[PDB]
């Protein structure tokens, strides 16, 4: 019941160091050729005093190039859908957990999402917002306990060159039963298109290709 | 000075769980094309009552496909050459350090190689030989310090299926002064192509290259 084109909704609650926020956004993509893009306001939380970068990621790997000779997980969890779990480590101390509940309603996915950031030093850069954007990755996944793992290597990019390092640990929860896939890749490249001053508004992009 | 075609020669002196042992090796490969193989016996230690597979990732980034578009940073150090130092954990908890001495001789590379493995679970996939094999990766390589930093999360696969997740963590330290790449990957597939009974002879295989 996937289609060509199907489109975005979706709201997430967080807090990063204590300080809490509200994000909505709206968006569309291609679910078979792996792009989409997507339009995100802050609506509560104005303006956020961290690097928008650690939250980019947060906002469904159903928008991923899936080759035939290899088991689409996602697309096949649909319309019941499917949620996931994330922890993300970065280097210098600071932890993220975010969930993500994803829905098919008609023709547009809707995601319910929760975010937890703390622990970030206030010298580092994503209190000082000195990120510039995630370097491409590759993320491997394999089956786990008949769950889906996500695991990936993260690097943003610094101010003055120089790299800041987050491992992501994900796990897929499919709502019904369906079949799974062997270990495999999915290539990332996620950008900031386009924002405002301070990015209450953010047109934000990601294009993903599976591969063995 | 980095030719066509290379050779290989390289001695490990190691221990895993407390059980020492020793092994050499000799091979060849082609640097511009990432392709190499290596005949590996073990030499006192033998046989080895751990799993083979912990070792052979042990066994130069040089021998990766590098594009003209991005700097080699292994390929401009020779024949002064390069060191490095890289930790592998396990998610069962069982730790391995190894670092490597690179040196040219002619038109064959030398390797002096360390290597300890501890803290593996009696019964777990490595003291009880139930890898298979490790499953194709992505190194995402970045400078930071001066020096050039690699980082990689490995699986390998196991019996009935399943897999054994570690992490690797890599520095490379150029002899010389060389000049820095940016951020970039190094698909790597490490294959054992054959072996005896006991893995005291072994054949292995690795192609690798570089992309943006």
């Amino acid at each position: 019941v996937i289609k060509p084109d199907m489109k975005i909704k979706l709201r997430m609650e967080g807090a990063v160091n204590g300080h809490p926020f509200a994000i909505e956004g709206v968006g569309l993509g291609k679910p078979f050729e792996g792009k989409q893009s997507m339009d995100l306001k802050v609506k509560e939380g104005g303006p956020l005093p961290f690097a928008y970068d650690i939250l980019t990621t947060v906002f469904n790997r159903v928008f991923a190039k899936y080759p035939e000779n290899i088991v689409d997980y996602f697309k096949q969890s649909f319309p019941e859908g499917y949620s996931w779990e994330r922890s993300m480590n970065y280097e210098d101390g600071g932890i993220c957990n975010a969930t993500n509940d994803i829905t098919l309603d008609g023709d547009c996915y809707i995601y319910e999402i929760r975010f937890r950031g703390t622990n970030f030093p206030a010298n580092g850069p994503v209190m000082q917002k000195r990120t510039v954007k995630w370097e491409p990755s590759t993320e491997n996944l394999y089956v786990r306990d008949g769950v889906l793992k996500g695991d990936v290597m993260m690097a943003l990019s610094l101010e003055g060159g120089g790299h800041y390092r987050c491992d992501f640990k994900t796990t897929y929860k499919a709502k019904k039963v369906v079949q799974l896939p062997d270990y495999h890749f999915v290539d990332h490249h996620i950008e900031i298109k386009s924002h405002d001053k301070d990015y209450s508004n953010v047109n934000l992009h990601e294009h993903a290709e599976a591969h063995s």
